[PDB]
């Protein structure tokens, strides 16, 4: 088993391409209310799943929901791709503002694993170019995560490592 | 600053090429008795400086001293190159046996930084091929550290980041 230590009051930032298994992971390890996803926040703005003008407002809504939860001292998991630095930066700022530890959990899986899961999804799919781009962005993000302000950086390098994770909420 | 969190019962394993600044780092951040260097244990075996004929014995003594400190529940920093898995593995096993968290602090500096510092050392110097080898070994080691059993893995990627380091002990 791979034991990942997280403080009782953390902002757990999931980082991974579409299809990397973020939401599945979040569901397996955390309570439903602890998880705030970008899909959920987009849904608050538009019942139209494919509306792109909504993304900006949806990020604002996600950041604000996270802020209020953390302000209440409630461990929160951000279930979004988070492969761009510009997406991670305000999350880290939020964590610092409410004196929480930002934790990075990176789904460092090969692009082919993500592409294959995507092809087999029955809930919703993305285009292949999206996952190609996400994976490149994820890879380029890894080295710099600690310096970005993540207090603990956990890189999961394979599906088996992902599957072996157990969180320890000691601190 | 770069805040690195360690539990008060930690085995802190410094990982880095000769000349990467491990001993300098250890002296800056820890008490002298918390730090056990391979050089010190070598000195217990031989009055000659950096005697290479007693290496096996020196590391045996290091392992023994480390395990006795952990046994007494004392935080210990292992100040050796630790760029080989075979050197790290017994430290991890010792930590496990004494219910201590092994922490990796990796000096991921460019080879040229270590080569350059080496030529200006007053205590002792190594040949260039040694530092080239150490650096290759260190870089190969990074990805697998968490899987090896290190609970926290902190990678320092430049002298500036090494400089900014502050430890936060959680007892
Ligand atoms: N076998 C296996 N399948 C998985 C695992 N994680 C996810 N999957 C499958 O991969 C598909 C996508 O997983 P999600 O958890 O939706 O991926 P995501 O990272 O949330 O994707 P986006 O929401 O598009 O960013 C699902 O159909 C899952 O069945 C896993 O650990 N093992
Ligand atoms: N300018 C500067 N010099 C440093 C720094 N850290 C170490 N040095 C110098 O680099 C040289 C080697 O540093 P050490 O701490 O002995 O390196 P080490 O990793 O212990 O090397 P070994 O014991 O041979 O494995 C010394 O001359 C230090 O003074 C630093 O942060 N800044
Ligand atoms: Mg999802
Ligand atoms: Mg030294």
């Amino acid at each position: 088993s791979m034991k990942l230590t997280i403080p009782e009051l953390s902002l757990v930032v999931l980082i991974g391409s579409s299809g990397s298994g973020k939401s599945t992971f979040a569901k397996k390890h955390f309570k439903p209310t602890e998880v705030i996803s970008s899909d959920f926040c987009r849904g608050l703005m538009s019942d139209d799943e494919n509306d792109q003008t909504v993304t900006g407002a949806a990020f604002d809504v996600l950041h604000y929901i996270v802020s209020k939860r953390l302000q209440l001292g409630k461990l929160t998991v951000v279930d979004a791709t988070n492969v761009q630095e510009s997406a991670r930066k305000p999350l880290i700022e939020i964590a610092k503002d409410y004196h929480c530890f930002p934790v990075a959990v990176v789904f460092n899986l090969p692009e082919k694993v993500c592409q294959e899961r995507n092809k087999n999804r029955t809930d919703r799919q993305v285009e292949e170019y999206v996952i190609r781009k996400h994976t490149q962005q994820m890879k380029k993000s890894i080295k710099g995560l600690q310096r970005e302000g993540f207090r603990y950086v956990y890189i999961l390098n394979s599906p088996e490592e992902v599957e072996e994770v157990v969180f320890e909420r000691q601190p």
